[PDB]
């Protein structure tokens, strides 16, 4: 979110606040240039390690200085914390060479890898004032700019963009032998794969974008997380026609087939802005409000899935269709594992990130953005397993009906 605070330092606010989670040995550059001026500055700044998730997330730069007033006199806040006020005569000697050194810690190089916050106050002793000293701060870790509640993240999508690499080479070399018994499903589960693909090169160009460059574009986020809706919401919506059968039941559903597509419609009108409201950081009213039509829409369309299931199950018990009835059963028996691991996961994961007073472990909530695409990414190679070509399945797979 923009490592390199390029901030003005203006006549409107006097307090800069920077609170993240830091390599140890991790530097904070702070680089001054501006029209220089005579003015008396005297520069505080503040880093303190905040040793509960909560005192830094949570905390608003609303209360930055009750947050100081807490500091002073050790009122609910723990750990240990560094400072300076070192004062400038003329805002000219600011811009002269006056590399940090940092002096002495309380109970500039970090000590340790944890959440840590940094404020910056500026007394001044006005338009020009306003946004005249252009203050770049700057975090460089020892892996570059990047930071712990970045880092495990983009080793993550490292790992999981190779996992579908060589899903699209498996599905490329399954695809080479055989051609003329390809049907639909196969090029929309292409089509889903190569989703995936496109997804997550962007999403990894932006955490490119984040490490080298250190800055942050909110576009691409917005493609990257659109591309993620629009891709899970094609897969259920494969889901829920497989679930009905398609040329099994009936060779061409039709205004069912409409309901379908209206239905992935407006889940996509739902989910893919509650989606776009995560990109940017929605507020704490809008992120409360999100999430129920989308809980509701999962409810719903997971138990009309299961309906459709067990309706199509009873019908292909009836049809006596041997290596079906066990493809699907297998497929049934995934889906019922799927939707338990999903469930559990939700359960713990959501309930544990809030129930709790105080995150007193930091180091695994990049799971948190990570175990659905996880589980999902597990899913589709179950379903390219049951789904791998061969030469009897132009009566495995379909049967004229």
């Amino acid at each position: 979110d923009r490592s390199k605070w390029h901030i003005p330092i203006p006549s409107g606010k006097n307090y800069f606040s920077f609170g993240k989670i830091l390599f140890r040995n991790t530097t904070i550059f702070l680089k001054f240039d501006g029209e220089p001026c005579d003015l008396s500055l005297n520069i505080t700044w503040y880093l303190k390690s905040a040793d509960c998730y909560n005192e830094i997330y949570n905390f608003k730069a609303e209360e930055v200085e009750l947050y100081l007033e807490k500091l002073k006199e050790k009122r609910g806040l723990s750990g240990k914390y560094q400072t300076s006020s070192k004062l400038f005569q003329n805002c000219s000697e600011l811009f002269k060479t006056q590399t940090f050194s940092g002096d002495f810690m309380h109970r500039l190089q970090t000590w340790q890898d944890a959440p840590y916050i940094f404020i910056v106050h500026i007394g001044i002793s006005e338009n020009s004032l306003s946004n005249l000293f252009t203050m770049t701060v700057e975090v460089k870790g020892p892996y570059e700019y990047l930071t712990l509640e970045d880092y495990p993240l983009m080793i993550f999508f490292m790992v999981m963009c190779i996992v579908y690499v060589l899903f699209g080479v498996l599905w490329l070399a399954w695809s080479a032998c055989y051609w003329r018994d390809l049907l639909r499903i196969q090029f929309w589960i292409g089509a889903v794969i190569f989703l995936g693909m496109l997804e997550k090169a962007v999403f990894y160009a932006e955490f490119q974008n984040i490490r080298y460059k250190g800055e942050s574009v909110q576009g691409a986020l917005i493609l990257a997380e659109l591309l993620s809706a629009v891709k899970r919401s094609l897969a259920r919506t494969l889901v829920i026609i497989v679930s009905l059968g398609y040329g099994i039941v009936k060779p061409r559903l039709g205004v069912t087939l409409h309901k379908v597509v209206v239905a992935g419609a407006l889940y996509l009108l739902f989910s893919g802005m509650e989606g776009v409201l995560r990109v940017t950081g929605a507020q704490t009213d809008l992120a409360s409000l999100a999430f129920i039509p989308l809980a509701f829409l999962d409810t719903a369309l997971c138990w009309w899935i299961f309906i459709s299931l067990t309706q199509t199950m009873k019908l292909l018990k009836l049809r006596r269709n041997i290596v079906k009835l066990s493809l699907y059963r297998h497929f049934t028996n995934t889906l019922i594992l799927a939707v338990a691991a999903s469930i559990v996961f939700i359960i713990w994961t959501t309930m544990k990130f809030r129930i709790v007073t105080c995150q007193s472990d930091w180091r695994e909530l990049w799971v948190d953005d990570a175990i659905w695409r996880l589980l999902f990414s597990m899913i589709l190679f179950v379903i390219m397993v049951l789904w791998r070509p061969s030469a009897n399945n132009q009566r495995f797979a379909f049967s004229p009906l």
